[PDB]
């Protein structure tokens, strides 16, 4: 009545490309800000700057934690598993 | 009569608006699943061990669903600016001449 390991396995992959994701999102968008904000006079673009250089690295930690998540998940699901057996 | 100049063409502006756009229904799309997950994983362990993940997962998600309006906002800001180029040539197009 909780979670078989077949589960848990499962949903630790959706955690795991969700990390993978956000951080690819993350590094093109890097890239793209870079960019535009060189190219760019005055201040029109500076606060979106400014927040997004505020963000970042809790986007960065939380792609991190979904990927702790993802291995938690994994070796808990082995653990209920060893204990089935 | 002028802006701040952008140093980038309309027609990149709206490629790179699309990209943000895209990025910014990405995240709300994984955080809507990963929060659904969340509420699972929960219901099925309770104690101090999932807890560490769970409280860095609730202090953090509210920051991500922030910066995905962030990068919806400026999808939007690029898209005028676009616009805005175009309207400001078209402008010293206008009034070129002797
Ligand atoms: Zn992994
Ligand atoms: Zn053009
Ligand atoms: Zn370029
Ligand atoms: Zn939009
Ligand atoms: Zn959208
Ligand atoms: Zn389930
Ligand atoms: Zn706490």
């Amino acid at each position: 009545i909780k979670m078989s390991p077949e589960e848990i396995r499962a949903k630790s992959q959706s955690y795991g490309q969700g990390s993978d994701q956000i951080r690819q999102i993350l590094s093109d968008l890097t890239r793209a800000q870079g960019e535009i904000a060189a190219n760019w006079e005055g201040q029109a673009f500076s606060r979106f700057e400014e927040q997004f250089q505020q963000l970042s690295p809790k986007v960065e930690k939380f792609a991190q934690l979904l990927e702790e998540i993802k291995q938690q998940l994994n070796s808990t699901a082995d653990a209920v598993q060893e204990q089935d057996q």
